[PDB]
């Protein structure tokens, strides 16, 4: 009889951390006989085709649904009609009645009215996507969005050429949602659900209807909200008996900041936690500091579920270093390279290989280039197996700054890869034990992290015996067991 309902604003194939968690989550959850599917609240004309993509990727389990809060409506109209909206496909063949085309491509095309020579019509063809913009005095005024020839999608623009207000059409062609755009933002204002006949201010009011018409309002219905952005989607439900939770998936406190300020919507969701059922945050240390900075107690420590693939079978002998993460500034691969290069100063035969991709990854490529690092630092670029990629290292290191718990670094452990990294907030310290399955180092101490990376990778010995510690420690500590067992205690308090 539990249902669980998982927030978070769009799912999409590129996407990753937070949607892998929801979506391992839902696994585990789906495999302990608790329905948990994911919740989301934008607008994408191709979200069957995104579904089916991130199922057959494995990365969606196929028991987890998505409701959207315009796939639900769109579904209404779907049934409430037989017969196509004919008239409006009428309307658009009428509007290039006089027409005459002149191409730029294969589907670019534009339309002028051979009596008058005005620019009316651009029209734009891509295999399923088409494209018509119609113009009036010379400037773009609405757009046509089709899928295989059918109409999903019409917005209409203003003077400076922004979108100022937007309709979604079912599979039929018919308007089931309209809506206001703020055209100097893109913010949705007033709303207009057609299909029920209701009228919502913004976004905001919209999908807190659409969760209390999607949510029954009863104990065994739960709703855990892991985007934080949407979280007030959540937390403004009349929802009386329904179990309301927030997910903090990072460290609460502001990126590079010296101000000492805590991320915005962190802080809300964190000072609303006696508001609703809990706060989850993912390690220890997140909760005891949440506690003396602020005014709440109702703070949840879950750690996220752990997928515990077997060990490679063999250790890596060679000074292969390992480090595998989106090339993004809170990692700080710039520490990195400043630790290679006092690792490779002492130590000639040590190698780093550093897998995937961001906007580092051109500063930190030329910061190669200048140390001369070339022989010994290679960026590897993105990897769909980690698995495979982490079998190939002595070690794993971590330079990151901010972190909920880190993810990769327990990854390595799972495959028996010692971790050295930076003793940050948070995660390092929940799961690595000093000297025994790796190694805490002082956080920015680029020479203390140096050494401790120089005798692992000449040890073979000790390598392997901090890997195999390591391994032990994350079935003992994150057991899918335990994890579970400490939601379930949630759900029935
Ligand atoms: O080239 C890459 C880069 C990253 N990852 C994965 O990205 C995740 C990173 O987890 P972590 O918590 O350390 O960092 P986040 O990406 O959430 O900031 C792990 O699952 C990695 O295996 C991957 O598959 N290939």
């Amino acid at each position: 009889m539990k249902k669980i309902f998982m927030m978070v604003h769009e799912l999409d194939v590129n996407k990753g951390g937070m949607t892998s968690s929801m979506f391992n989550r839902s696994k585990e959850f789906y495999d302990a006989d608790i329905p948990a599917d994911i919740v989301t609240f934008d607008y994408k004309g191709n979200y069957d085709e995104i579904i089916k993509a991130l199922k057959k990727q494995g990365k969606m389990d196929r028991r987890t649904k998505m409701y959207n809060v315009f796939e639900y409506f769109k579904q209404i109209s779907n049934n409430k009609h037989f017969k196509s909206n004919k008239l409006l496909y009428k309307h658009i063949s009428e509007r290039l009645k006089n027409t005459i085309e002149i191409e730029e491509s294969k589907g670019i095309s534009r339309y002028f009215d051979i009596t008058t020579r005005t620019y009316i019509a651009y029209i734009r063809k891509s295999k399923s996507e088409k494209v018509i913009d119609f113009f009036k005095d010379n400037k773009r005024i609405e757009r046509f969005s089709f899928i295989d020839n059918k109409v999903h999608m019409k917005e209409t623009f203003n003077v400076d050429n922004k979108v100022c207000y937007q309709v979604f059409y079912d599979e039929k062609g018919y308007p089931y949602i309209s809506r206001n755009i703020n055209a100097n933002n893109g913010a949705v204002g007033k709303t207009y659900v057609l299909v029920n006949k209701k009228e919502f201010k913004n976004n905001l009011a919209l999908c807190v209807y659409y969760l209390e018409k999607l949510i029954k309002d009863s104990k065994d219905s739960i709703m855990i909200c892991d985007g934080p952005g949407s979280f007030p989607k959540m937390f403004n439900t009349n929802h009386k008996n329904a179990q309301k939770y927030g997910v903090i998936h990072v460290n609460h406190h502001e990126n590079f900041d010296d101000t000492g300020a805590f991320k915005k919507s962190e802080k809300y969701i964190i000072e609303n936690a006696n508001k609703i059922n809990g706060v989850i945050v993912l390690t220890e240390a997140q909760r005891l500091d949440i506690l003396n900075q602020f005014d709440v107690e109702n703070i949840f420590t879950i750690s996220n579920f752990v997928k515990i693939h077997n060990a490679p079978k063999h250790f890596q002998t060679e000074k292969i270093v390992g480090h595998i993460s989106r090339m993004v500034p809170t990692k700080r691969i710039d520490l990195l390279i400043e630790v290679a290069e006092l690792v490779v100063k002492k130590d000639n035969a040590v190698k780093f290989h550093i897998y995937g991709e961001g906007s580092v990854k051109d500063k930190i490529a030329k910061m190669i280039e200048d140390k001369n690092l070339e022989r010994n630092v290679f960026l590897k670029g993105y990897t769909t197996t980690p698995q495979k990629c982490l079998e190939d290292f002595k070690l794993v290191v971590s330079t990151s700054q901010y972190e909920g718990q880190g993810l990769s670094m327990i990854e390595a452990m799972i495959s028996k890869r010692p971790v050295v990294a930076f003793d940050i907030k948070y995660g390092p310290s929940d799961f690595i034990e000093d000297n025994k399955n790796g190694y805490l180092i002082e956080n920015h101490n680029i020479n203390d992290m140096a050494d401790k990376i120089l005798q692992l990778v000449n040890n073979d010995v000790l390598a392997a015996e901090f890997g195999s510690k390591a391994r032990e420690n994350i079935i003992e500590k994150y057991s899918t067991e335990s994890i579970l067992e400490k939601w379930l205690n949630l759900f029935n308090s």
